[PDB]
């Protein structure tokens, strides 16, 4: 029985293959067919491209070799190579013109998520020219999906070479007979199979599917629409800054690029944005995602008033200062998306653009009291049985599991009478104890925010709530302003709560503002739709945040 | 007696004043005299420009109104705008021009060495510009230097009106007459004076800093060349990344813009880097200031194979993975610098650049033993010292602040017999047990190492010496290779081990490399010449890094 698949890299993992330019560029220069091949495997194992792809010289020691070779091989064929021939260009072009194959990642991620070992078995180089990160960022991309990444040039053999084989095997710790093989060269299956591995010659990745789904037996091809990648806590680089003498804030990193960083709502944390940190890292941006104070590694005082905007706003600019950005993009979601219009309205020149999910920009009203404010909505209610000290800490903290499963369910699965909570005594009096688990949710994402909260429960994620009279007057100071940085606001059409008809005048105050609308999103945006979530953000961090 | 000394930032820290640009348009456009300062102060403490230095409105929302004030008054002076006239154009280039008066900042600096409480106060603006960032980097840059930053637009108060002076007061928590207040505004001046504060009106720098050093008894004038700005570790955002089970990398995260990876020698730290990581930020470059595996807070596994080349060169790979980075500049000193040539020949598609701080870039000689070739040299002696696990653990080990006195000190300091360490019995024999402190380093300097070490101690940091086989057969397999990609080599007159002439035959290998070279410079290249690295990396970052 299998239970390892792998793959080459050119013609496999990524097309076109750099081999096939070889050939088009014969095609393009009317040079007679097959001598750029012949050139470029001339000498066979003793030949200038086994040198390479065993690792004992680079890219840019090959060049001039391949150059040497093209000419020998035009004196004999009795051709005359172009004015402008270069090597360098050919190999330049065809490297950046390689993508990944899509479908067949996609195949190596669904086989790996059935509980398969895989792995990447390429025959390459040390690359050392002067454009080298392209292969290096897709490299790092495709990598990271796989067990294991085997070069020829870091191992110093190639494949026909029967060792290569046999430390393929030593390093998958399987017998033969438990590998498929997948290749777009036959000499190259050709060890394997006479090792007794199942082997699949690549020519159209379709084809390959198939042959893949029929001796495996799991569905491949056809199969819907995956998840955008999520996080590994345990494999992110995590980061942690003191704002002031009580106060330290942990982040999570990833990428290069402008920073873009990640405000989560309540009751929540960084891993709310699991599957939008390596899709935004991966679009060029470099992701900072926080816990904010209150919140999982992030230290969580007492005091009510450590907790207002004003408090909160100054705390996240130290953090800028601290990591010498002297700005970042700042995205939130729920209390998070109401922090960062406040960041925009109070500190523009540390913000590059804004985006918020959900939380619409409602000025202060300075002829009303907040309290007031919120009790002419309904919906609003809820917020009220957040105000006594101790009562809602009690019943969140009660059993968290239950609280978590309660609370992370899509538009069609809740189990919440938002309505009237302080008169029915809680949120979850009309509850289950043991809630199914949400369509959105695993059992070990739910256990990841049950563990985060056993460090300093609810108070300080609450006390966000406790500053209505604060907030508001330090808002008020505000009113005469607008928003005229780059702004994104993202309605989703089931949230119940921060409904999108609440961000209607925001155009008022924002006059360039920028709108995403999801459907059929409920209130934990980003893992209810995140496949959208993503395409939203990228295209308006592409387009406004530079 | 002054404790406390207060500057203005236009026309005092930061120069030419965003003020004089209304007197230069005026001259350069041959309007009538004062007609822009006269437009832009219209309506006094009703009008505009007060509303904008309150917070009323913001920069943006100014623009249109000063324009219509500067269309009144020249109705009124019965003269008329040319066909182009644009206040935005105008104030984008005059808050572009303003650069930091460096000989006022050194004075700050220099007093609140001296046990001074220091802050800005300025009348300042919400600037949502489109270019707001150079403003944003401006503030940060200087606020970082001072214990207050006091801006008018975020406190709702204007100088000169009282209530400020109170305000400035409360935050120094110190009584009028213990304070000197600067200013290029005499009327803002007026206030502090008829509270009891010592005031300096600025025109000329100079006589400005004359005025201050007389008044504080503090030379601050002609005194000699500060140190660039050093680290504080508490105020620093710290990272770690877990990059295999039992290993985990820590380091220090500093600015924006491409990545510039630290890697310290032996026995050091991340703080190694202290003065170079503010200067390597504030020159454009996201600076990540490693703790090397077996230091500080990264893990120290006590198997030596643990600590060999290929080991340690994968695991900074995978650091860069879990951070999403494709690329990063690699600077190294000592074993660091080792390790970096090693990254730039295995892994270049990942390294950005690459420069070394003394240790040059030897192949390896595939016709002689790594410990024969070490013995050939009596200056690398020590190193044979360090081959018997637990010998240099136990006495480096035994009293740390003398390990560190002893070792950290300038070539006119040394107390060390380099030669015949091991006939000796050991490195410090003929050393005190109370060594002088060096003129490179602080008593708190010191006791920050001692603290690093007292973790995991010695034997992690010593198994760095202890793979000079498993070494030399990695480095082998790269004999046929060159180093393509931009380096540089940064040779140190005073070394008298990683000699400058050991460097001599490095074109060979490497044949587009750059050099930089310090005179009278020890060992301890980063401490013992701060300014000189600082300049020799961001003149070679700009140039060759991007
Ligand atoms: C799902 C639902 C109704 C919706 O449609 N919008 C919102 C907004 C906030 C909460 C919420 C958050 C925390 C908590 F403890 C209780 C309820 C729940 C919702
Ligand atoms: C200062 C001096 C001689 C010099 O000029 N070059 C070097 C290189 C290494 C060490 C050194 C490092 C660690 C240790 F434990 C002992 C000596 C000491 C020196």
């Amino acid at each position: 029985t299998l239970r390892a698949a792998v793959f080459d890299l050119d013609g496999v993992l990524a097309l076109p293959a750099v081999f096939g330019v070889l050939g088009r560029t014969e095609e393009a220069l009317a040079l007679p067919r097959g001598l750029l091949n012949d050139a470029f495997q001339k000498g066979g194992p003793e030949g200038a491209t086994t040198r390479l792809m065993k690792g004992e010289i680079t890219l840019s020691q090959w060049i001039p070799l391949m150059e040497e070779n093209c000419r020998k091989c035009s004196e004999t064929a009795k051709v005359c190579l172009p004015k402008n021939f270069s090597i360098k260009e050919i190999f330049d072009k065809a490297i950046s013109a390689r993508k990944i194959n899509r479908p067949m990642l996609q195949a190596a991620l669904m086989l790996r998520k059935k509980g398969f070992t895989t792995a990447i078995l390429t025959n390459t180089w040390l690359d050392d020219r002067a454009e080298r990160d392209g292969l290096a960022q897709l490299m790092c991309e495709l990598k990271m999906h796989f067990d294991f990444l085997i070069e020829s040039c870091q191992v110093g053999m190639v494949k026909p070479e029967p060792q290569i084989y046999k430390f393929l095997l030593d390093t998958l710790k399987a017998s033969p007979s438990e590998v498929v093989f997948l290749d777009d060269i036959g000499a190259n299956l050709k060890p394997a199979r006479d090792l007794g591995m199942v082997t699949i010659l690549v020519q159209d990745t379709d084809t390959a599917l198939k042959e893949l789904e029929k001796v495996t037996g799991i569905q491949l091809l056809n199969t819907p629409a995956p998840l955008p990648t999520s996080c590994n806590p345990s494999d992110m680089s995590h980061g942690y800054v003191t704002v002031k003498p009580r106060v330290r804030l942990h982040f999570v990193e990833l990428g290069s690029g402008p920073a873009v960083c990640l405000c989560h709502g309540f009751p929540e944390s960084w891993y709310s944005w699991r599957y939008q940190i390596p899709a935004l890292a991966q679009a060029g941006y470099r992701v900072l995602a926080m816990d904010m104070k209150g919140y999982g590694e992030s230290s969580a005082p007492p005091e009510i008033e450590e907790y207002c905007m004003e408090v909160l706003c100054k705390e996240m600019v130290t953090f800028l200062d601290k990591l010498g950005l002297s700005q970042a993009v700042f995205i939130g979601h729920d209390w998070g998306g109401m922090l960062v219009w406040y960041m925009a309205l109070f500190y523009p020149e540390r913000v590059r653009a804004v985006a918020s999910l959900n939380t619409p920009f409602i000025p202060a009203n300075p002829n009303m009291s907040p309290l007031e404010s919120i009790k002419a909505n309904p919906v609003f209610d809820y917020q009220l049985y957040f105000q006594e000290p101790g009562v809602a800490e009690a019943e969140l903290e009660q059993n968290l599991s239950r609280t978590f499963k309660s609370l992370f369910r899509a538009s069609d699965e809740s189990v919440l009478s938002m309505h009237k909570v302080c008169e029915a005594g809680g949120l979850f009096v009309n509850s289950p104890e043991e809630p199914s688990l949400s369509r959105m949710v695993t059992e070990e994402e739910i256990q990841f925010y049950v563990q985060q909260f056993k460090k300093s429960g609810f108070r300080g994620p609450l006390n966000w709530y406790r500053n209505m009279e604060r907030n508001w007057k330090w808002a008020c100071k505000s009113l005469g302003r607008k928003i005229l940085i780059p702004a994104l606001m993202v309605t989703a059409e089931k949230d119940f709560v921060l409904v999108p008809q609440m961000s209607q005048h925001m155009e008022d105050w924002i006059p360039h503002l920028k709108r995403g609308h999801i459907e059929d999103c409920g209130h934990w945006t980003q893992m209810d739709k995140p496949t959208e979530v993503n395409q939203i953000l990228i295209k308006w961090l592409d387009s406004d945040a530079r």
